[PDB]
């Protein structure tokens, strides 16, 4: 088919033929839709040689087709050359160019990502020569420094060697390079970030000297070629942080919150031409809601709506006073304010969602489509006053892609 | 299968086997998901006699199974009796009991409805004896009065005769029984409600004396047995309205807004046992966001975020001041306040979404499932601070159901 998606705020219509090239499955059948299951058996990530050539063939056929050298001799030699090498070694290696293309297009194809207008502006750091945890720590530190750029943030990805057998496997055990620690208390309450409490304990299991407080930058746990991971502390000077004040409430400093500048997802798996990159941390800059709404106000995250309402002196008795809503807008005004007053790159959820629509336009004109996940594109506050609420989005799974993968501490055969 | 849905705020898991009894299709394939297309060719509504018996059989098999008389003689006689009548007339008629059951279960199965905890408490008004537009006006007026109950709102539905040939067809041309008018201006701007401007013109086409202002209660356009529709004005005393003030801002009265108490969708189609009820207006009470967020603040609806921000004296220059968000919480505090201070039934979006989770529990315990549409369940503001943001929902199409249908003024062969 050649499906149509509509915007109901603007009566704009686009036509999607890109979904035809789609390959992977979604979890939805004809009789059930599953667009709200968080981690489906599809989106989560062992492969053989027979399976491997079509995936190389397909990938190389789009990559040459993109530089305007489709199916020619430079193409067919390269198809022959990897075909041969996949006979010989049963796997193969990517040209430096094929890696940059594959990486940028895994982001371009990430349907849950609102910020994809910047997909082509991605710095690829090739760390396929890495052998040790120390080498990983060094590539990662150089990633942080470059991406952070003293607050003028830049998108980057660092790609450690691809999985081979499966038991020799590079992994960053952190879910993000920079996260705050999470400790449980005597009464059972939680200090820091409740999300990471299990991870924080694994780091103490391996000998972390926790400064058992709130915003405690976790160390890195780096697994190299299947070996047992090792702890490393990012130099504090390389960890940029923003203290959250408000442009009205002088008591907002007293709240005493802060966040890190650099969102940098490290636990994902990067698929290119059938090869699997189990360590591939990637970074950009924050949309405000990801801190102000989710990090700070999720019930099982920092859960600050309590204290902020109290200090605003709010009708906190009734549910229908909307005191939760009132304090969520102020918390998000203060996150934005703080970040921009410190020259640290941040986008508000209005600006970013307007850009995604602009982006969808381009993707539909110059590519014939753009897979998008409305459940995840719409910002977690003020949904319908942002234009993506009113935009129909076809979700489908293209490749190259980022995929979820099981946490290594269940998989990793220890020793 | 026997699928599992998770809540990620509470780590609660439910098992869904109800989807197995599902019948209709959703629009999603294995390779595409379409859970964000507004009106899919599925959800929109001509049927023959061969098709008709299985649908009667299936419906009667669940209805007797519910009163604890599954497949017995009272059952088999009734299956024989409608089978015979479907031979004879090629259609059939529903027992008063089968109509109440079918109606309540069309609501129970409406996966986009957040308020379904009250599905069993539904007043069914059987208007299948109606022959004229005047009879329709009278059934509808009695609906409004009963449902409104002087602000203590009650759920009701009024069911005009089922479609037969297709060209003799009862329709309420209004989309809701009570809506405000929409007129265009000289400069092209819009007074009233821009949604209805086409409808408002059709009513003036048929001779409405528009009081060309804002909150102008539209007249009813009633089509009876295929005949050309006729205009009727609900008695003003039967149209309950709530003037919107704020519990801080004395200037909020000066804004000069008001809304009607009774949400009452009239343009839907009710499917029961294979029979199609083209006129079936149904009502309950409002969730606040439906007025404060969508009606009042949609760009192509009343679009009041401008004036409210101005009066709050807001940093309206930058996008990232979040002035749009700030004025949306106040507008929604004032809608709730006003409605409850006037003893008119209204639910806030926190209260209603907590109830839907409680409801989902019951539906999964005592029925094995509950189809839900996350795109439409999550409230259009403060999504993630309400528990339905964190709840995975399987969407699937059961029957009896409400279905969309084309507007009659394109279909109706005039004269
Ligand atoms: C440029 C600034 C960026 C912004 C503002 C941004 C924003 C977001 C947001 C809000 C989400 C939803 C996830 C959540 O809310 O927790 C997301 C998802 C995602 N983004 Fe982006 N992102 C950016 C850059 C990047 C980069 C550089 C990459 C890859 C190189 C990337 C790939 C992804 C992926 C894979 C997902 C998740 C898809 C899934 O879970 O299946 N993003 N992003
Ligand atoms: C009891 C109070 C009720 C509340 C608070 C409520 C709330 C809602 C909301 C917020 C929606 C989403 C639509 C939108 O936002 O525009 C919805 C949809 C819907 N509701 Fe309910 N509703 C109520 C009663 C009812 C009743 C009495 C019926 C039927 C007898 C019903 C059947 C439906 C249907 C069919 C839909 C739309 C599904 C679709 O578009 O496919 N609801 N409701
Ligand atoms: C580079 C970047 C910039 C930015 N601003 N935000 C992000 C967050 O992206 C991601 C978030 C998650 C976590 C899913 N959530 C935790 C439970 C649900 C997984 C991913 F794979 C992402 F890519 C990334
Ligand atoms: C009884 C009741 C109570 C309440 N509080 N709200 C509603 C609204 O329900 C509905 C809304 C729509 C319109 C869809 N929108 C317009 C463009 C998108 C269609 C339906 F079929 C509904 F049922 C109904
Ligand atoms: C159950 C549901 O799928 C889950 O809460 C999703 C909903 N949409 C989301 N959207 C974003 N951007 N991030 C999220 O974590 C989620 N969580
Ligand atoms: C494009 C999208 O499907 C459309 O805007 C939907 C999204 N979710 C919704 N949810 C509700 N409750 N009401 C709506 O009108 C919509 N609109
Ligand atoms: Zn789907």
């Amino acid at each position: 088919r050649f499906l149509k998606v509509k915007n109901w705020e603007t009566d704009v219509v686009l036509t999607d033929t890109l979904h035809l090239k789609s390959t992977l499955e979604t979890g939805c059948t004809e009789h059930i839709c599953m667009g709200s299951i968080m981690l489906p058996s599809q989106h989560t990530r062992v492969a053989t040689k027979d399976q491997l050539f079509p995936l190389a063939k397909e990938f190389l056929d789009q990559y040459y087709s993109s530089i305007k050298r489709f199916g020619s001799k430079a193409h067919m030699d390269r198809l022959e050359e990897v075909n041969k090498e996949i006979e010989s070694t049963s796997t193969y290696q990517l040209k430096d160019t094929e890696l940059i293309y594959g990486a940028k297009h895994a982001w371009r194809n990430a349907s849950r990502c609102v910020g994809r207008i910047q997909w082509s502006k991605l710095q690829v750091f090739d760390a396929r020569d890495c052998t040790t945890a120390h080498g990983m720590f060094n590539y990662i530190c150089n990633h942080v420094k470059y991406a952070t750029n003293k607050g003028n943030l830049r998108s980057a990805i660092t790609i450690f060697p691809q999985r081979t057998d499966g038991k020799h496997d590079f992994r960053v055990w952190n879910s993000q390079l920079i996260r705050y620690a999470g400790y449980k208390q005597p009464d059972g309450s939680t200090l820091g970030d409740p999300a990471n409490v299990q991870f924080t304990e694994i780091c103490i299991q391996q000998g972390w000297k926790a400064p058992r407080g709130r915003f405690d930058v976790l160390p890195l746990l780096l697994q190299a070629n299947g070996n047992d991971p090792e702890l490393f502390q990012i130099p504090p000077e390389l960890v940029l942080e923003v203290p959250i004040r408000h442009p009205k409430f002088d008591w907002f400093k007293d709240l005493g919150l802060k966040w890190y500048g650099l969102p940098a997802v490290s636990n994902m798996l990067l698929e290119i031409g059938g090869l699997e990159f189990s360590a591939c941390p990637f970074s950009g800059w924050y949309m405000g809601t990801e801190i102000g709404v989710r990090d700070y106000c999720d019930n099982s995250r920092y859960n600050i709506l309590e204290e902020v309402a109290k200090k605003m002196d709010l009708d906190m008795r009734k549910t229908s006073s909307l005191w939760k809503d009132q304090a969520l807008v102020e918390i998000n005004i203060a996150v934005l304010y703080s970040f921009q007053s410190d020259k640290v790159t941040i986008v508000d959820h209005h600006s970013a969602t307007e850009s995604f629509i602009k982006h969808m336009e381009n993707e539909y004109r110059c590519r014939g489509g753009c897979p998008a996940d409305w459940v995840w594109i719409v910002p977690p506050m003020s949904g319908s006053i942002t234009p993506v609420f009113h935009q129909e989005m076809l979700n489908y799974r293209l490749t190259p892609s980022f995929e979820y993968q099981p946490d290594p501490w269940n998989t990793h055969v220890w020793k």
